[PDB]
């Protein structure tokens, strides 16, 4: 009983909001009917090529490269491959290519949305302290993982020459603005910090004019995708449950695994054992659909990871304590 | 003759971001082909359902009805009254819809943008006391006459029987939110402030993801609409004449004269003449758009009254100061 109500009270207001404008997207998809499938798919596509790009940017540019956290980023790059491992090991007693199970299951246990929910949630319980430890994960999970999870989508396409995949797999990653947004923020980032230099007004006014109202957009956007599906539940109880274990459960445990291999302390401990236990990224029901990669799993963990944040974000921030 | 640069650098900071939101959504829908026109008429739609209305309810909401001066409402309204009568005279004899063309008349001569433009130059050039007589401008506009246009956009919607008509227009009127949102803001600022009721953290935050960035997104989608137009001058050279006349030499002849007539006198006088030569707003296009009542004249007149907000402004400046 270390933490008080009143803080439950900072984590609820935090969320709250995130909620709201997702039930208003939901409700004008679904119920008040304002906008068709076309213009739901519009609204997503501008908020995921406009906005989530530029929040990212600026995300990514609000860091300092040069003071990084070296057991932070180790222990972030030891989890995913603690996943890899785990994942391959209970695939083989437990299943065609096995290979699309092992990157869904990365898909869903470890790429928590520490973008769009990630900054306010942690924010509020941790103060200003989680900001930058979440600015550094989203670093990685922007250059590093976003992309070698690509890479693993194109080399299980190919498989239906590895030299073709790496090209097929660099073409189709230029276009993404994403990764443009990510190599100008850190490129910038390092001007930032080693000459000192700044932007001018206009830029930063412009940036911040389609940047700063992207997170609402972002969950309202989300709230037109749950609207869109008919069944909440793609499939059964099965794939639900599973998923849901598997990112709640499962990658908190070995982020914690991780965590005390490298023997994180204080803060980083907390804010980086908590932060893997976010709802799921999207991005990667992205690569799904594209790709046609069971997007029926993906999206059902997805949205009720979403429902689902609160109280196990509230469950963990309690364990945490003691 | 004295005016410093750096006014210039404050106005053109000012506006650049505004370019920078309708150049990019322009480009997203010419250069390159991300949006259809039904997507580009969902985000419209968004923006003229959720972000405007918001924006209507924080403005409204954060200023105190009983301490905005009646002289100002009382000019304000008899500008409108004068433009409305001369814009009937003029369609009597030198005219296909007459209420179709009031409409776009009342859109780009007596609604400036006095919350993006409008404030920053004209709290610059004058001193920071101008800023409370725009913020009473604009909330005048968002809750009187952003209601009174809507209401005649759907009475022309429900021509296209007298009493019908009308209750055709009143019962469309109360299920749109910019009429319940102006309406519930007013509510809430004579609550707040004659009675110190604060409105709770948790709805602020979420009106604050969804209102902010709205400005951003109608650019966005002015920008969209206009890259579906042949060329920039949409309109014709000659209309594009007479929207410059109209929103330059009309509007603030006619606020002159309603000046002269309720014997403003102070700064209060200049800052109420020279707030009317500011360029036309987009939330007028925004609805145009939506309603589909000639967007192609505002745009143009949007487009280019953002170029040329600056000389025309100094040149009412330096009339006023004579
Ligand atoms: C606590 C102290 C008090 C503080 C003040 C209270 C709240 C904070 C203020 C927020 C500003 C919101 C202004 C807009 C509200 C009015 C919109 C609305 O209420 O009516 C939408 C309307 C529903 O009626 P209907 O059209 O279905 O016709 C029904 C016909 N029959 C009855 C026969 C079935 O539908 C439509 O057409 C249009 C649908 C779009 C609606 C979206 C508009 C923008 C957002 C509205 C909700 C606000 C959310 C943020 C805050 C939430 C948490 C408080
Ligand atoms: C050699 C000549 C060819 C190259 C042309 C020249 C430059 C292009 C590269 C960079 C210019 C910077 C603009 C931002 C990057 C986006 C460039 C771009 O083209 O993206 C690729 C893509 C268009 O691919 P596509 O044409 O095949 O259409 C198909 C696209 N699809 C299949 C996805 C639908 O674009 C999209 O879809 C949407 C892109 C939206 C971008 C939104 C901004 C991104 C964030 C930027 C952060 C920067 C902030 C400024 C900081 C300044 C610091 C001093
Ligand atoms: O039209 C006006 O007077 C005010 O101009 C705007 C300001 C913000 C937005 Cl989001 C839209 C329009």
């Amino acid at each position: 009983m270390g933490i008080s109500w009143l803080d439950i009270y900072h984590v609820v207001s935090a969320t709250v909001p995130l909620y709201v404008s997702m039930t208003l997207g939901f409700l004008s998809a679904r119920h008040l009917k304002l906008f068709s499938p076309e213009q739901c798919a519009g609204i997503n596509k501008f908020v995921a090529k406009f906005s989530i790009p530029l929040l990212s940017f600026q995300i990514i540019s609000e860091n300092n490269p040069f003071k990084m956290s070296p057991k932070l980023i180790l222990s972030d790059i030891l989890q995913k491959f603690l996943v890899v491992v785990v994942l391959a090991m209970v695939l083989r007693f437990w299943h065609g290519g096995k290979l699309g199970w092992v990157i869904t299951g990365l898909s869903i246990s470890v790429l928590p949305n520490t973008l769009i929910l990630g900054m306010p949630i942690l924010s509020a319980i941790y103060g200003d302290e989680a900001a930058s430890i979440l600015e550094q994960i989203v670093v990685l999970q922007s250059l590093i993982w976003y992309t070698i999870l690509l890479f693993l989508f194109e080399l299980n396409a190919a498989r239906a020459g590895t030299m073709k995949i790496l090209l097929k797999a660099w073409r189709k990653l230029i276009i993404n603005p994403n990764t443009y947004a990510t190599l100008i923020g850190i490129i910038w980032a390092t001007l930032h910090f080693r000459l000192g230099w700044n932007l001018p007004e206009m830029i930063d006014k412009s940036i911040h004019l389609l940047s700063d109202g992207g997170l609402g957009m972002a969950m309202f956007s989300l709230g037109l995708f749950m609207a869109s599906q008919s069944s909440i539940i793609a499939c059964g109880t099965k794939m639900a449950i599973i998923t849901m274990l598997l990112k709640f459960v499962l990658g908190p445990a070995l982020m914690i695994a991780s965590a005390y291999c490298i023997r994180l302390k204080s803060t980083l401990f907390k804010v980086a054992i908590l932060q893997a236990a976010l709802p799921q990224g999207v991005v990667p029901f992205v690569f799904a659909k594209e790709y046609n990669l069971h997007p029926e799993i993906i999206s059902t963990g997805v949205i009720f990871g979403m429902l689902i944040a609160l109280p196990t974000t509230l469950a963990y921030y309690f364990l945490l304590d003691l």
